[PDB]
């Protein structure tokens, strides 16, 4: 019932296309063509899945709060959706765009085919793409800090539905709130740090990703900043982030999270960027966010009913 | 009796291309010793990745220009045909001769990137000044971004790829290879609207199945007519390992690379494509532009370790 980037795990490739919609609010012919291109996307996902099951292909189209009432008069706007630019007073790099296309695959050739076919369908007359990122998994699923990324991601369809998708029975059920944020790593500053400093920074051991006990790591360790609870309930999220970039140039982490509630993501951002106790995440000494956007990925049904 | 491991294998899904200049000076014997230690580490890490990830079909080569040859070795004789590609600048655009090429191929990006990253960390910025890093990837049906299949007439199998790709046994520098790299930027806004008949006239094969257009029905300036060359009844075949690269919404094209037993096999095709043989240019050059270019020699594994 959901679009197909939230529940599956361990993709090897991801393509991220973020940009703005060029169709105006009352161009009904252009908006009909735009929705025909959305339909073609969902059909091509199915066709690639049938021909290349080994790809474990997945894809989602997601919309910002600012563009919501341009693309639909029928579906109610998700209750928590807002522009990420409202965080610009404390979080650098915000760059809210209208549209996200996120495609995942275990093969680059099918990842790229769907991304390219989709962009050719929409065309430069409908989409103004501001960012295109080719993410790829590294050996042992390590981020470029060379720590394993993903250890405490929720596992399995049951938990990833609970934390990644709007609950059944609620408005916009089986959609997801989405946050994207491109980080540029400063590995020249990170590599010389002793293992003890690197593990204090993250909050887990480097070789095996064993959690360091809460009382033995700083409260500004990354795990202490992001493992948060409210009213005895964990504010978990579903991350699909991947490394990207050039060995001899700019590189980092293309962060993306899917969540049942935007609050689960935003409270972690308040924590990491010093807005809850005046202290920043230790990881931010070594990496910098340079883009940012909030979106909502509708359910498959609402995507086709816009 | 072993070549470096990027010439003979076929159908890689990923390739990383690192091209740049050597910062070690001819007299710096301690620096050259460390440079050669890092070369040995590259050959050892290739073996280790092959052991741990046989599914990657990993391959790698380090290749040297004629300008840098006598800096890196006093012992191995310079390959007799090697020269700088900048000597072609009077007729071929985009020449940019560099000292060193590192070419890594894999069926998985994670092991491709691991070897490339580890290798660049070993050499470091104080030894290598990298001018270009390209992440190539195979597309569905092995099509170039023109959406024609690329590779139909590449030689198949170890025997023919040894014949056309490697210096012959018994010759100086046996089992090394002459190498040519050239990055192309495609003008797909210009190419996409062209009628199918124009596209097939340009390449010289059919788009759907890569069936050769009969010679009598295709232009002498078609790409296949320009590159299918012979001399004294012998075909001047080469071993291509080119891959697409780039951004859907930005700059994209083909990262061209060829390996050959003789630089002449490559250079005569360049003379053909760029108008030096008969004044006529390859039709493909109306839709794509070369923006880098370099000639190198990839030594045999033995000569690589004995520089
Ligand atoms: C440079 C950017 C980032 C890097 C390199 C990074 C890396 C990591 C690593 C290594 C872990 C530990 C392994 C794991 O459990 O996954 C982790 C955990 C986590 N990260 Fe990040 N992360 C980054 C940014 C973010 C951001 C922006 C958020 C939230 C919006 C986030 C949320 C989390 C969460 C929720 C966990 C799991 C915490 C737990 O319950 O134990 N991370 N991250
Ligand atoms: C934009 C750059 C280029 C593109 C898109 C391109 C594309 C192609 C295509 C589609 C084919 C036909 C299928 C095949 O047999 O592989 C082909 C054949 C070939 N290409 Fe290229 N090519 C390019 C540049 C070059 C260059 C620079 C050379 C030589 C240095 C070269 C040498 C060849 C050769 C030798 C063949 C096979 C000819 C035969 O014996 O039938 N190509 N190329
Ligand atoms: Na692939
Ligand atoms: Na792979
Ligand atoms: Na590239």
């Amino acid at each position: 019932m959901a679009q197909s980037t939230v529940l599956p795990m361990h993709c090897l490739y991801g393509i991220f296309l973020e940009g703005n919609l060029k169709i105006q609010k009352n161009d009904q012919e252009g908006l009909k063509k735009f929705k025909d291109n959305i339909k073609k996307f969902t059909l091509e996902l199915d066709e690639i899945d049938k021909i290349s099951p080994q790809s474990r292909i997945g894809g989602a189209i997601c919309f910002s709060s600012d563009i919501w009432d341009t693309v639909t008069k029928k579906i109610s706007k998700p209750k928590e959706l807002k522009s990420v630019n409202t965080l610009s007073s404390y979080m650098p790099g915000t760059s809210q765009r209208d549209i996200l296309i996120h495609i995942i695959s275990d093969r680059m050739d099918t990842c790229f085919k769907l991304a390219q076919d989709t962009m050719r369908n929409f065309g430069e007359d409908q989409l103004d793409i501001k960012q295109e990122i080719h993410g790829f998994r590294r050996v042992e699923e390590r981020d470029l800090t060379d720590f394993i990324d993903g250890t405490e991601n929720p596992d399995g369809d049951e938990l990833r539905t609970q934390y990644g998708l709007v609950a059944a029975g609620q408005p916009n059920e089986f959609g997801s709130y989405v946050f994207t944020q491109r980080y540029v790593h400063n590995l020249k500053k990170w590599y010389p740090e002793p293992l003890s400093v690197q593990q204090d920074t993250v909050g887990r051991t480097k070789k095996d990703s064993i959690e360091i006990p809460r009382d033995k790591r700083p409260i500004t360790s990354h795990v202490s900043r992001t493992d948060l609870s409210e009213n005895g309930k964990d504010l978990k999220i579903v991350r699909q982030s991947l490394p990207y970039g050039q060995i001899t140039g700019e590189k980092g982490l293309m962060f993306i999270a899917y969540a049942c509630s935007l609050h689960n993501i935003e409270k972690q951002l308040q924590s990491m960027f010093g807005q809850l106790d005046g202290k920043h995440d230790l990881l931010l000494k070594y990496t910098t966010p340079v883009t940012g956007s909030f979106y909502f990925a509708p359910s498959k049904k609402e995507l086709l009913e816009l």
